[PDB]
DNA sequence: TTACTGCACAGGTGACG
């Protein structure tokens, strides 16, 4: 029940003062609404950028109103581009903020200046540097070598509420891999071109920052490439004009025949940077370098001592202007209840409950074991128990005609002993996979005439494809393409598997004088738990048949995901404890927004379709976002339900709430309890218990979805909740969250981050990178 | 083993040839 945060108090805030002059923006009177915000943020980005002060935007009323620091000399008020132009008019009445206040509406101005000041001091350190504004700081010295790559350690520093009152600053960990040696003056013509749209980190001198490579210069570093005042100049010489006092022999001692890269600054113009002096940042998620990869997982004694280690050493002095600031070394610490997981309903009549008289630890994985092991027992088994509807698994010929047939009589076999009600019994067909040309167009062509011919029967398509690209930090657009067009063309619902994966689980043998498939169990994959894994998540979950179900209300009667990725928005939908539960895919005409008139549309649609199933009269509704909610999005929302308690659909007094679900925070903060020291754990650090959580606010929450039982390596990451609109209290909506991250249907043994809202998103979508 | 779970990055935007 002892947790501590990465929340630590900030000192001195007092005399601290940000002085903002509100102006507002006469735009145009008409307003696209959606491509009315999308200005205002342009403008204040752009402002932002060229001025180099905290400029922000405060969305009230008439959602306008551009702040202006005080400090800013000629300000040119009418501002080009943005379609038609935008001219500023001050609201008058210059405001001098103040942090010892209550709670305002100036509250998300006054952690832009924060977040603006209070990087001045560690940005003039000279043992740290920042990729850009923004990012994390990390040690210049590398903390791990690494054998020709470098370990970079680093703390991210932002600001926010502290929920006893004032300001503080919440901090984490950061990873950074830099290859050892530079780019390198050598390096050719070609060679530097073959580096576009990497990263690298450029050491000009003791000024250390991050850039994107855009292009390769024409001018070597000691050839004239650029002019100091009509003469013509070299890199080589702006580099020595720019050098300060005791300059590094690096900076100015450069090979005049090394080649220079191109970026582009924030304003948009273009610089060079010498490849002598460039370091290139290893995007691991790129090129799968998992020894690597576990360098970055820390264990909670870990993460703390390094967090902690960088608050003491570079926090405990900071002056900005004549102001004296302090972060206290001690993080904010708590004592909370921590939830309980909820009583789940399994078939049969059976409901698993958490032991309440066993100690936490031992009743939570005895829990989560029970929810595997009551779905596989043919007493209890799945909550929705009966019959498939008819099958059909598609087949690439190729594996058809090697150890295709293996693979399904296995596969076939193994859903019949996980759901055994269902009878599962697929019509095997195959498609021409070499007959076309093994790309994307001519797997998509053989697909497409199979289905033309109308040889999947059934409307429940399972499908085989062939890997195309690997790199896990690319898109597979053949699944998403064959979802979309068998979904759109004829009426069919497709579940995918790949070919490369179950082809490592057979290997051939001589048997009674006939080659024979059989399974195999070396290397490449654990066959036999990828057909567990497989018939569970892409027959059984692809056909809504549920394991298990909350027994007992959540806070919300409805509750709503929504996702918009590549143009291609999702909508999920759980009512009753997840005994309905509803997906809907959809067009966008933005990549990563919608329409308001497309979310009222989507959402009365699939709501009024269920409500006749819904035995409650339905007076809380939830909204979680994935990620940043949109104000069209919100009014979208706001609408639809306003009309249906217009209708009678719904009570007449429902109500609404967004939240916005920030997997990746902007804030990221980290919770830990505490245990008997012991030699390996001399302070006894441990990962916070599954259901500890913490509000920092009326707005912001964080649940640990994730946590101690449940957990192998590194730390609990917790999950970070923002209300962006309604009544509903910030503590109900992280608790059911709570509750919908223990309907952990793809693995029911072990915890799950996302609510299941916003697990459907991402299944659903995969980056949808076709219409 | 990407059938599947966690942690990792992902987030947050002022610099700087
Ligand atoms: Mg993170």
């Amino acid at each position: 029940m002892t947790l501590e945060t990465t929340l630590f108090p900030l000192e001195g805030l007092e005399g601290l003062t940000a002085s903002y002059q509100l102006y507002a923006v006469k735009g145009l009177s008409g307003l696209d609404e959606t491509e009315y915000h999308k200005n205002v943020n342009l403008l204040v980005r752009r402002l932002s950028f060229s001025m180099k002060a905290p400029f922000v935007a405060l969305s009230r009323d008439g959602e306008q109103f551009i702040a202006v620091p005080n400090y800013v000399t000629e300000f040119p008020v009418d501002h080009r581009v943005v379609r038609a132009m935008v001219k500023l008019v001050p609201t008058g009445e210059p405001l001098n903020l103040r942090f010892d206040a209550a709670d305002d509406e100036y509250d998300g101005l006054r952690l832009r200046y924060l977040d603006f000041v209070l990087q001045q001091p560690l940005f003039a350190n000279h043992h740290l540097w920042q990729p850009g504004s923004g990012q994390p700081f990390f040690h210049k010295k590398p903390l791990k070598r690494l054998d020709d790559v470098d370990l970079y350690d680093g703390v991210s520093v932002r600001a926010a509420k502290h929920p006893e009152g004032g300001f503080g600053i919440v901090c984490d960990a950061r990873s950074k891999f830099i290859t050892h040696t530079p780019i390198g003056a050598r390096a050719d013509r070609k060679r530097l071109g073959k580096l576009i749209n990497r990263s690298c980190l450029y050491k000009m001198g003791d000024h250390w920052y991050q850039f994107r490579i855009d292009a390769v210069s024409d001018w070597k570093v000691g050839e004239p490439s650029l002019f100091e005042g009509n003469v013509p100049i070299s890199l080589a010489q702006q580099l020595v004009r720019t050098a300060g006092n005791a300059a590094p022999k690096s900076i100015i001692d450069l090979d005049p025949e090394g080649g220079a890269l191109e970026y582009f600054t924030s304003t948009n113009e273009r610089r060079m940077a010498p490849a002598e002096l460039c370091f290139l940042i290893e995007d691991t998620h790129g090129r799968r370098a998992a020894k690597l990869q576990r360098q970055t997982i820390l264990s909670p004694s870990e993460r703390r001592a390094r967090v902690n280690g960088f608050i003491r050493r570079y926090l405990s002095e900071l002056n900005i202007g004549g102001a004296k600031l302090s972060a206290g070394a001690r993080a904010h610490a708590f004592f909370t209840e921590t939830h309980m997981p909820p009583a789940l309903s399994f078939g049969n009549g059976t409901v698993l409950a958490p032991d309440t008289s066993k100690d936490r630890f031992q009743a939570m994985q005895e829990y989560s074991s029970m929810r595997r092991t009551m779905m596989l027992d043919k007493k209890v088994g799945f909550f929705h128990q009966d019959v498939f509807p008819p099958q059909t698994l598609l087949l690439p010929e190729s594996v058809k005609k090697s150890w295709g047939p293996a693979f399904a009589s296995d596969f076939v076999g193994t859903v019949q002993e996980l759901y055994p009600a269902g009878g599962y019994r697929p019509e095997i067909i195959e498609y021409r996979d070499k007959a076309y040309g093994g790309g994307v167009p001519g797997q998509m062509k053989a697909l497409l005439e199979v289905a033309e011919r109308g040889e999947i029967k059934s409307g429940d398509v399972l499908v085989m494809l062939h890997r195309i690209n690997g790199a896990p930090r690319a898109q597979d657009k053949l699944a998403a393409m064959v979802c979309n067009e068998f979904e759109k063309r004829f009426g069919k619902r497709v579940q995918v598997i790949h070919s490369d994966s179950p082809g490592r689980g057979y290997k051939r043998i001589f048997k009674n004088d006939k080659p024979t498939y059989v399974q195999q169990r070396g290397r490449g994959v654990n066959i036999k738990g990828y057909l567990k894994g497989a018939a569970l998540n892409k027959v059984c979950l692809g056909n809504s048949r549920w394991p298990f179900v909350l027994r007992d209300p959540l806070n919300a009667d409805v509750t709503i995901g929504i996702d918009v990725k590549n143009n291609m928005a999702v909508f999920t939908m759980v009512a009753e404890g997840g005994r309905i539960v509803r997906v809907q895919r959809s067009r966008s005409r933005q990549r990563e927004q919608l329409l308001e008139s497309q979310v009222t549309q989507v959402i009365t649609e699939m709501l009024s379709k269920e409500l006749p199933e819904i035995k409650k009269q339905v007076q809380r509704v939830v909204i979680h976002r994935d990620g940043r909610a949109w104000p069209a999005e919100i009014a979208g929302a706001r609408k639809t339900f306003a009309d249906m308690a217009e209708s009678g659909l719904i009570a007449v007094d429902a109500d609404v709430s967004v939240f916005e679900v920030l997997k990746s925070s902007p804030a990221p903060l980290r919770l830990f309890s505490f245990e008997e020291p012991t030699q390996e754990n001399p302070k006894g650090v441990i990962n916070p218990v599954l259901g500890s959580w913490l509000k920092l606010s009326e707005n912001d929450g964080y649940i640990c979805t994730t946590g101690a039982p449940l957990l192998l390596q590194g730390t609990a990451d917790p999950l970070h909740v923002r209300k962006a609109f309604g009544p509903m209290a910030i503590e109900d909506a992280l608790k059911d969250v709570f509750d919908l991250s223990c309907l952990t249907w793809p693995k029911p043994d072990s915890c799950m981050r996302l609510p299941l809202t916003i697990k459907l998103c991402d299944i659903a979508l995969f980056d949808d990178a076709a219409e």
